DNA sequence: GGGGGAAGGATTCC
DNA sequence: CGGAATCCTTCCCCC
């Protein structure tokens, strides 16, 4: 089995680069701003030339500022990156159509039938990589190897414009060399706990108690990090796609007046059903931030799909039911339609 | 003991 | 001082 993955390269900042090349060479900052007065939000992605001097994604717009105050600093369209993003994504669709778009900017290729040898399977990654900088100009990494997760990792490691295949004799001294924080799917808030139960690499994953695991890094995780260290992953490539929209935003200040709130609320939803489409969902949720930033989400399952009006409708009981179950502020209001039909 | 789901909490950037 | 989703663990009715 051959799975070619590929991950456009700083995706958002990039496009940007695109629609208005002259910021090529310069430093260029997707952000996402709040509203709550000036300067307010976080970062969504920044270009290399950014990244070089601590600008990454998810640091608050003005920490950032401090660090390049001229550096370009353009708010968010991901309608836009979206549609760029398709037209690689379908481009890709015929180098394997048993592919996997895992998100806006990653895709994985079962190129197990159209080809076998790494030395093609590379070939066909120029190939791949040169046509979509031909075709939109975007710069894309490339991993190949025996599965998904270790297909991402080569990528990972050779980016940006990089073509990496680590097969079958590199993924055993990874699974003894590689570093447990990056493995995908392994966040911050879990790499520590990993290093807490003394876990550093994968194969250290085979010395510990699967109970201490499941006790800690959950049964799902667990289970996850094993099959690897025996290269006993796989799952097949099947385009797994998206299965909840939703919508949240940030009122100018925080509160618990229903009425107050309910403005937002209904917003998010009409934009959600916008999003939504002919989707038809069965479930809704009510979510908020409180301002300690914690998430608080009341939903509901209905045995039918949910009328727009209907939305409206529950919305508001959810929203009463979390000021009823919590105490906090609620910084940020938002739901979210799931369980299409 | 466990299927089958709905619900609420946490985590990753999937 | 963001925003979108997913992941995942506990609760629940009941055969
Ligand atoms: N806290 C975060 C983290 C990431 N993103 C966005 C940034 C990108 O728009 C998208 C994909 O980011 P990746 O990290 O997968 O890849 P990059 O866009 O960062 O490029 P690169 O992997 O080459 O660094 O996720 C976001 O909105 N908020
Ligand atoms: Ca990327
Ligand atoms: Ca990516
Ligand atoms: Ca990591």
């Amino acid at each position: 089995m051959i799975v070619l993955f590929v991950d456009f390269d700083y995706f958002y900042a990039q496009v940007e680069e695109v629609l208005n090349p002259s910021l090529k060479g310069k430093p260029v900052v997707v952000c996402v701003f709040s509203g709550r007065f000036e300067d307010s939000g976080a970062v969504a992605t920044a270009n290399y030339e950014a990244r070089k001097f601590g600008v990454k994604a998810g640091i608050p717009i003005v920490e950032a500022k401090k660090i390049l105050p001229n550096a370009v600093y353009l708010p968010m369209r991901k309608e836009v990156y979206q549609q760029v993003s398709s037209r690689i994504m379908n481009l890709l669709r015929e180098y394997s159509e048993k592919i996997e778009i895992a998100s806006i900017d990653e895709a994985y290729l079962d190129i197990s039938d159209k080809v076998r040898d790494y030395r093609e399977a590379y070939n066909l990654g120029l190939e791949i990589k040169n046509k979509i900088l031909e075709k939109e100009k975007i710069t894309v990494t490339v991993g190949i190897s025996k599965n998904k997760v270790f297909a991402k990792i080569a990528a990972d490691m050779a980016k940006p414009n990089g073509i990496k295949v680590i097969d079958d004799e590199e993924v055993k001294r990874l699974i003894r060399e590689l570093d447990i924080a990056d493995v995908p799917g392994i966040g911050n808030i879990t790499a520590e706990k990993l290093k807490k139960l003394g876990i550093n690499k994968l194969v250290d994953t085979l010395s510990i108690e699967f109970d201490k695991l499941k006790g800690m890094i959950g049964e799902a995780k667990a289970k996850y990090l094993i099959s690897l260290a025996r290269d006993e992953y796989n799952e097949p490539i099947r385009t797994r796609v998206r299965k909840s929209i939703g919508r949240i935003v940030t009122m100018k200040r925080n509160s618990r007046n229903l009425e107050e709130i309910k403005p937002y609320l209904f917003r998010a939803i009409e934009e959600s059903y916008y999003k939504l489409d002919k989707r038809i969902p069965k479930a809704i949720h009510v979510v908020a931030v409180t301002e300690d930033l914690d998430i608080v989400s009341r939903g509901r399952t209905f045995p039918h799909g949910i009328s727009k009006e209907t939305a409206y409708s529950e919305s508001v009981k959810l929203l009463q039911k979390i000021l009823e179950e919590d105490e906090r502020k609620i910084r940020r209001i938002g739901v979210r339609f799931s369980k299409f039909i």
